[PDB]
């Protein structure tokens, strides 16, 4: 039974405060550290920030921590809830909040408790967390599926100087036969990319962004993709490694058109592209490079351009800003056949139960699910166990650099070793890992 | 009693393989992850690397992992050693190796076992790791001392483009009253530095090095220090934050002289400085900026320049490359009165026992001890508990960015909270934390 619930302020990978929750039961203390989320959020669960410009530049979580300690904990303790009953945990928390976006107690306060409980239930049942999450999500467990990691290697858009408007370039070692081999190949590609980067752009270019990728000053999409192809080739893994893109197109959508030179800042509007023109540019890249996944190719509310594109895409299309892990939004996305993969961000919805339902609804529509990290990550490895528990076959948790990223990748190494013959690597079937 | 010893390959914060050890006792499985070290090392313990250019670019640790599993484990299990007897653990490992630099089994293989055992002994004794390390080192425990963190904020030298030859610039919030306050102020300085950096040098300048600091293209030492002073001022903590420098001068020592434009690469030798001229340049900086610590001001074998400088320094002088955590070297450093602080890198010597003896010898000579991270760090928080156990009052474990760095800083937050009135923050007495 839960005897104590406590929260404290700790730091995320960007050096901003975040909430750490510890839940005590008869079996020990279980901890969860929440990643940073959004405090202003239409369609998303809102994390609570202090707003006191005199402390942490207005990003403290003292209120949130207060909500956990002074409000949730006494209630939670008295409710006597069975932690093995995740939905009972979550319904309890939501009910305590009473808002649609968890803006009363804060999504960061609620999520912290929701995840710690799941750790505590696994402890109780005596199984690894991933097996517990498999149970709660009703996933097949014969065998378990290890994911292809979509590794961030290079960043453009708002994350870099240069003209490049596309935000993220990832490599996915779909050709490996095991998770350990996929990670080894993926790191070799990364290191070669870093050497090529420093060689062509300067020692400066070799420094990393928040998720571990480089951000040289690149002018075009072909420039970025050529660099990546060279790195793949240099490591000797041509054919075994595919590319994934995150266009984050909402960043350059203006006046109903897409500004590919949005950093311009005298960007010629005669050159802005309509949805259809932009689709032609993607088709182009898709023909020359081994791209197998494109995230957010169109803006968050440009439904017609997604639908249009989806018709002829032929590769996985991932919804991130389109859906913001919001069930009403997902439902519409499915209905409009706007894409076929959901980027899942647990702190965007706020509870583990609601995260699992969103994945289940996706799977039921034939969609794939890509479990994702956040910009501000922590040393907590939760999403590693969650991608295995959900059997999605694909995770986006950063480059093979920066331990808030490697902590998850190292955790997948351990899980893979622990399962022995009871695990298969998703490989080329990443899109539909749930059905392997 | 130890029933099993196992090792596996996992990744460090740079994406290179490292060794993870798990030790099983009647109380559970205890893990340790070793940071990356040197495989070629005169005066230092050598970590073992595979050297197979076809895998991980020649940086695998499969041999090392083999050494643990096939060689150390069976021996260790059969020896029946009391893990509470750290020296018995370590002597056993060393004896198994039989070399002065652990080049037979590999320092990475030995260290992994040495640290896991200490975790297992704490478990057994039923105390937090830091209390166990306090016991083993015979440190005062009334009260415990929390360290001033020397946070990396900006890098030059080999770590950056630009002319700046000095390698590391750190801030140390000596003016805070608690570890939590020191970390909060230190992060505020860091964030302001990042904004100023991006504003003056470009979005590019805002990307981070291996330890979390920025590396804009800076030309001079005054340029770097002015930027830092502006950041301190901008955050409103003038007076509460001091500067620490790591000159890593061995990198620019050539022909008996110091090349401050070593990146030149037409560096005018008419401009190279002798030890004495270089001392004058430091005295200069020391008069204009709030510098309270200087690491490696002179080259690894330039004994006369350290001695000379030390005479008039008046601030803490830290030996890193001079000593390479090597007891014979330390002894000479003490004897020559070359410095008054030892940079302690546990994997540089290879065992926890030998790490504690090196600190004890330092303290006995009146020296301070700065516990340090490595370039290639992991999610393991070991050095957090070790700096508290040793009562040094000072740690260098990176910027408040990148979780391999924040994992330690978050761990110090937890320790501080756990100790309540039994802890004091070293503050301005960091140099001699052991004697508070
Ligand atoms: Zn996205
Ligand atoms: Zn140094």
């Amino acid at each position: 039974a839960v005897s104590k619930v406590y929260a404290r302020s700790v730091y995320d990978s960007r050096g901003n405060p975040t909430v750490e929750v510890e839940l005590t039961t008869e079996k020990g203390v279980f901890r969860s550290i929440v990643p940073s989320g959004a405090s202003t959020g239409v369609h998303e669960a809102l994390e609570m920030r202090d707003g006191d410009k005199s402390k942490w530049m207005g990003k403290g979580v003292l209120h949130a921590v207060k909500n956990v300690n002074d409000v949730i904990a006494p209630a939670f303790v008295k409710a006597n809830i069975d932690v093995s009953d995740q939905k009972a945990v979550d319904d309890f928390l939501i009910s305590l909040d009473g808002t649609a976006n968890k803006s009363k107690l804060g999504a960061n306060a609620i999520l912290g408790v929701s995840l710690a409980a799941s750790r505590a239930a696994a402890a109780e049942k005596n199984v690894p967390l991933y097996k517990h999450l498999a149970d709660l999500s009703k996933s097949k467990t014969s065998p378990y599926v290890l994911p292809v990691p979509f590794l961030n290697v290079l960043n453009g858009g708002s994350h870099a100087g240069g003209a490049l408007a596309l935000q993220e370039f990832m490599i996915a070692p779909t050709g490996a036969k095991t998770f350990a081999e996929a990670l080894r190949i993926g790191s070799e590609v990364y290191h070669n990319l870093k050497s090529l980067t420093k060689k062509r752009y300067g020692a400066s270019a070799g420094n990393v962004g928040d998720e571990g990728g480089v951000a040289p000053n690149i002018q075009t999409a072909e420039e970025a993709l050529d660099l990546i192809v060279d790195a793949i080739k240099a490591a000797g893994h041509d054919g075994k490694v595919k590319i994934g893109l995150d266009c984050a197109s909402s960043e350059f959508f203006k006046d109903g058109k897409y500004d590919l030179d949005f950093k311009n800042p005298n960007s010629d509007k005669s050159k802005w592209l309509t949805g259809p023109q932009l689709a032609d540019l993607y088709h182009s890249l898709m023909k020359r490079y081994p791209i197998v996944s494109i995230e957010d190719p169109f803006a968050e509310d440009d439904w017609e351009a997604w639908s249009h594109f989806f018709k002829t895409a032929g590769i996985q299309i991932v919804a991130d800003d389109l859906t913001v892990t919001n069930p009403k939004r997902i439902a519409t996305a499915i209905e409009k056949k706007a894409a076929d993969a959901l980027l899942l961000k647990v702190n965007q919805i706020g509870t583990l139960s609601e995260s699992i339902k969103a994945a289940q609804d996706s799977f039921a529509a034939g969609w794939g699910v890509m479990v994702s990290h956040r910009s501000g990550e922590t040393e907590d490895t939760f999403i590693a166990d969650l991608v295995v528990g959900l059997r999605t076959g694909q995770i986006k948790t950063g480059a093979p650099a920066r331990s808030e990223r490697l902590a998850k990748l190292n955790q997948l190494l351990r899980i893979e070793e622990e399962l022995g013959d009871n695990a298969v690597f998703a490989g080329e079937n990443f899109h539909h890992g749930d059905k392997l």
